[PDB]
This record gives C-alpha cells, structure tokens and sequence, in this order.
C-alpha cells in the first residue's frame, strides 16, 4: 500500500509556468526533472483579492506558491524586500528548510497561484 | 553489473537508536521498513568534538548524519538558524534536493554521529 498523491489537471501553460518557476528558483533548480512533473501535477490553485496577506512572517508555513498571474510585494519586519510576478515561486523556505516564514507576502492586486503542501513535497523526494 | 552496499556491525542497541532517528525524520518516514533497515546497516561510526565544523555551507555533500549523542549548531552566514540533538538527521538536504549544503553545523559539544554516504542513500532509495 503506498499513497496515491492528488493529480489536478491543469493546462499545458500552467504546466510550462510552473516547471519554469522551480528551474528559476535558486533552492529548487536542481531537483530532477521527474519529480519537477511529479510536483506540477500535484500543485493545485488557490485564489487572493488585492491587499491580502497570504504569508505572515514568523508563521509556521506548509505551502510552497507559485504564481501564475499578480504581483506580491514581500516584506520583513516593515521593510520591502521586492516585488514578484507571474513565474515565480515563493514561501518555499519554510518548507524545504523547515523554518518559520522567513517574511511577510502581500498581494498587490488580485493573484492567481499554484501551491503544493509540505507532506506531498516530501513524498516526492523520496521517489 | 551491481553494487554491493557497504555492512557495519554495530550492537542491536545502535541499530534500534538509528531506526529511530531515521523514523523521526520528515523525509526518512517516507520510506518502506526495509529501506529503513539497509540504511541502518550501512551507516559508519563517526566522533567529533566540541567547537567542530562538520558541514560548512556551500560545499559538495556526500554524507548523511544520524546524531547519537550531542547538541550541534547549525548556521546561515554567521546567522543562528537552530540546534539539533540526540536522535535527530541532518546533512539530507544537500542530497535529497541535489545541491551544496545549504547550512553550516558545528558541535556544541562531542558528538558522536552516524553516516552514510550518498551513493549507498540513494541506491537504497531507487530500489523499492
Ligand atoms: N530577500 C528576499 N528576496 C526575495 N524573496 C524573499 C526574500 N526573503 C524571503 N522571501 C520570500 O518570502 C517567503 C516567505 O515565506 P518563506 O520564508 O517560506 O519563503 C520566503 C521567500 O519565498
Ligand atoms: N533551518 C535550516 N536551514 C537549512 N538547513 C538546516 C536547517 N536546520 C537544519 N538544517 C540541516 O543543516 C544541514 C546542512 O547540510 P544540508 O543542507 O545537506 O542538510 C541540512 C539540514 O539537515
């Protein structure tokens, strides 16, 4: 008996957004292509209005984003750190290095994302 | 035409304390039973003392940790980031994400450690 991890079918643009978004992403980049696709089918979408606060610094985190249309602005302790927008990946700190949130993330209009949990990230390494 | 992995005998009582370690660990509870056991089998004796670098950020990692006994502390570019004890896994990273270490650990006190090298973690791991 093994899990069966969720599959969310998606588009093959989303796909090609969220496999460029990891090969970007200096912590992720060098993970195997296989478990990039494995990730991509498992990554399911979630939805923010503007001025919203998806990631409070401090925080406990089990979500990695990527996102897929917006801009966020990520800031600590008051301070903005940048902005990002589609392609990008972010709050995958907490969860590849298990820390608390390392920084606070907002959105600065509406934002559609991809995000995928801890649990099935680690699975995923382990295959 | 296959590698046969390394076997370090070690007393009933070790290899429980690694067993547990290893079950202990985020990404080790992945694993079946028997992986568990193959991994236990092949970890060497390592000791270090008080005020070591053990891993230093940004290096090649080929090596996988289980602590026995001790406090060890691990860094971010002279940043605390925390301290692991007895029973706990650390250095799987580097390993389990493709990469070079991504944080320092130094010894708070003597340890004394487990390893097992990467080629032996990840045979184990591509044969379920
Ligand atoms: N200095 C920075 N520059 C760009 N992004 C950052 C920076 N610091 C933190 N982040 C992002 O903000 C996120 C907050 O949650 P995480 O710590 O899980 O992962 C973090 C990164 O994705
Ligand atoms: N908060 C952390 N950030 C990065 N590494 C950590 C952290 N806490 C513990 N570690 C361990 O430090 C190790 C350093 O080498 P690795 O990157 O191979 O694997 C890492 C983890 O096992």
């Amino acid at each position: 008996s093994h899990v069966t991890l969720p599959f969310y079918p998606k588009s093959p643009q989303s796909k090609d957004l969220i496999k460029e978004a990891i090969l970007d992403n200096d912590f992720m980049k060098n993970l195997e292509l296989s478990q990039i696709q494995e990730i991509v089918d498992c990554m399911y979408p979630v939805e923010y209005g503007k001025d919203s606060c998806i990631i409070k610094e401090g925080d406990v985190g089990s979500l990695v984003y990527v996102m897929e249309d917006g801009k966020v602005e990520v800031t600590k302790e008051g301070v903005k750190l940048c902005t990002m927008g589609p392609g990008k990946v972010f709050g995958e700190l907490a969860i590849l290095y298990n820390c608390t949130r390392t920084a606070t993330v907002k959105t600065l209009v509406n934002v559609k994302l991809w995000a995928i949990d801890r649990q099935c990230f680690q699975t995923i390494m382990m295959r």
